[PDB]
């Protein structure tokens, strides 16, 4: 089967995050969120570092509300207060070889 | 900025072909199109294969409307009969190290 989003309705100015779950993963460097505003095409924004905080947004991405929850058991997007611009799908991927397997994602609706 | 969708509204039974262009892949191999159903996660269902054909279903996939026109210009999506169950959006992408790539998409609407 496939997965399905989880569906958010948000409020502006509520603090939301999007599960990712750090459980199956095979190579973490692999490990990305994208982000696709409405009738766009998707695009990575944000991936997984070997760093403490544990994530790197990437060129050309500037948003001081985002921020993500990493850790051992977590691959957490989070958004402090959302706005209509930020409606749209989100999905966490792994890249495995000639694909991407895309694990969770979430439609953030208004 | 962001690439938008190609937008198709179609007619039940009308065939379609969603376009992606071999023009600046790097690695053929690493070429597929994902199938993105509404509230589901994307995932993909066709790859790029080295054959006369030029591509390979996903392992569980099977829809004989299905085909691709692959060739040295063109990654493109056929869908002979198409009805809204093909409802959706369309991506392709070329993974490159840690992250995929989105060149083009397309959404199905009815």
């Amino acid at each position: 089967d496939i997965k399905e989003l989880h569906v958010k309705t948000v409020k502006r100015g509520e603090n939301v995050t999007m599960e990712c779950s750090m459980s199956k993963v095979k190579d973490k460097d692999k490990l990305a969120w994208y982000r696709q505003s409405f009738g766009k095409v998707p695009q990575y924004f944000v991936r997984y570092y070997s760093s403490n905080s544990g994530y790197k947004f990437a060129e050309g991405f500037k948003d001081s509300r985002f921020s993500m929850t990493v850790n051992d058991q977590k691959f957490d997007l989070n958004i402090i207060g959302t706005r209509e611009d930020d409606g749209g799908e989100y999905f966490c991927g792994e890249v495995e070889g000639n694909t991407i397997k895309f694990t969770s994602g979430t439609r953030l609706q208004f």
